[PDB]
């Protein structure tokens, strides 16, 4: 029961298991495989956010959402291009201190992309959320080789 057990050592267990279970990985899965798992979850999530931010800034959006926009869209550049990168190489190099490290940027990324909306409506929410919860997921996973 080790996806049972490694979800419960997570602040979101019920999405660490739906997560975990859909891939077929997970049923012949150490605690890597199950990190490894987790930072795909995160980059599916992260592509559709680049993409929606994309879609937003050549929408005409109003001037005040620019910034927000624009800066939102260096937090997924980085999610990306580094962060989940460095995670699944350093999961794989068996060098779990720098995989956490990606865990973090990605959680506060998404997290500090969704502050820029504050008092406002934040256009695409629900994935901001979904790579916080989902990274947060991550992180707890990958401390388990701490």
């Amino acid at each position: 029961n080790l996806v049972e057990t490694t979800c419960k050592n997570t602040p979101n267990y019920q999405l660490c298991l739906k997560t975990l279970l859909s891939d077929k990985r997970s049923a012949t899965g150490d605690i890597t495989t199950l990190a490894l798992i987790m930072v795909d979850a995160i980059k599916a999530k992260a592509n559709q956010a680049a993409v929606t931010i994309s879609k937003l800034r050549h929408s005409n959006p109003p001037a005040a959402w620019k910034g927000p926009l624009k800066n939102c869209a260096f937090s997924y550049k980085v999610i990306l291009t580094a962060s989940l990168p460095e995670a699944i190489e350093a999961l794989t190099k068996g060098d779990p201190k720098f995989a956490e490290d990606g865990m973090v940027g990605s959680s506060g990324d998404a997290q500090e992309c969704e502050e820029y909306f504050k008092g406002s409506k934040s256009p695409f929410s629900a994935l901001n959320i979904a790579v916080h919860e989902l990274s947060d997921v991550g992180r707890a996973i990958v401390r388990n080789l701490l």
